[PDB]
């Protein structure tokens, strides 16, 4: 279970 | 704006 | 199961 | 504005 | 489930 | 408005 | 606005 | 559950 977020 | 989700 | 949202 | 699921 | 909303 | 549902 | 909800 | 809102 991997997440990630760009911004 | 750049959203991922690995799972 | 990968989701990806570009914007 | 560009979203794409893959499953 | 896979659920997106975009405004 | 964009809206997008899977399942 | 984004909003996604994954489960 | 993976759940991730932008504003």
């Amino acid at each position: 279970n991997f997440g990630a977020i760009l911004s």
